[PDB]
């Protein structure tokens, strides 16, 4: 566990707890937290106005290695593709080193598989040609159902999504052993698992959750697959605390 508990620290992005209340003071907290005592977490996770700040702290701290990732088209996963490819491209001209846009679910929920296909695509071809990784957050949570979330998966990847990723973290449900292990099926059974990471938002709150989940990626890919590029923890601070007091601290 000791050993998960490591691993697991250095594949965290961790996220702002704020809900777009946030402030300059509380991301330079954030970014003195991404610096713990055992290592750097892969990235943070806040919004795209607080990047420039957040850069400016992280290369202060020593640790200008800390990626940074945002999100746009974000919590609410509209279908208008023109708001989130602006957003996008905002989120690019911050220095943003990944954006996870929403996948527009509803949409999908109501019928409509090709709003999400071109609006992933025009996010992509943004954050391709800003050497971007793009995220893409299907919301598990709110699909509920496994064809769903599948078809959400194929979809974002058919799109040309560098990670699917399960929720925003901002609805009733978040990330469950059962939609993360759809969702990573889905990577295998694409063969997709060299180009398209996972990560779960929302259901890791524990340093023993974070050992479970990160079995199931062992189990699919094996032991090798989740480096810091092809899986990530999307979670808050008290994660980081739970992973922390497992290796006393
Ligand atoms: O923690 N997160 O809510 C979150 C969402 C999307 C992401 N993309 N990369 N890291 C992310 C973290």
């Amino acid at each position: 566990l000791k050993a998960s508990s490591l691993r697991a620290l250095k594949l965290m992005h961790l996220a702002t707890s704020a809900n777009d209340d946030d402030t300059d003071e509380k991301v330079i907290a954030l970014c003195h937290q991404a610096k713990t005592p055992v290592g750097t977490t892969d990235a943070i996770f806040i919004y795209p106005r607080f990047i420039p700040i957040a850069r400016k702290t992280l290369k202060e701290q020593g640790t200008p290695e800390i990626r940074i990732c945002t999100s746009t088209n974000f919590p609410h996963g509209n279908d208008d593709i023109d708001i989130a490819l602006a957003e996008t491209r905002a989120a690019i001209a911050y220095g943003a080193d990944s954006v996870a846009v929403v996948f527009p679910y509803r949409a999908l929920m109501a019928g409509n598989e090709q709003v999400g296909f071109d609006l992933v695509k025009a996010c992509k071809e943004a954050c391709a040609a800003a050497n971007v990784l793009l995220a893409v957050i299907i919301e598990t949570g709110e699909l509920k159902d496994e064809a769903l979330i599948r078809k959400a998966s194929e979809i974002s990847i058919k799109a040309g999504a560098d990670n699917i990723v399960t929720s925003t973290g901002k609805v009733a449900v978040g990330a469950t052993p059962e939609s993360a292990r759809i969702m990573m099926e889905v990577i295998r059974d694409m063969g997709v698992e060299k180009t398209v990471g996972f990560i779960p938002v929302g259901g890791v709150r524990t340093a023993e959750d974070a050992q479970k989940y990160l079995a199931i990626a062992d189990e699919l890919f094996g032991a090798d697959w989740a480096d810091a590029r092809h899986y990530a923890f999307g979670a808050s601070a008290s994660l980081l605390a739970s992973l922390l007091k497992a290796l006393g601290h």
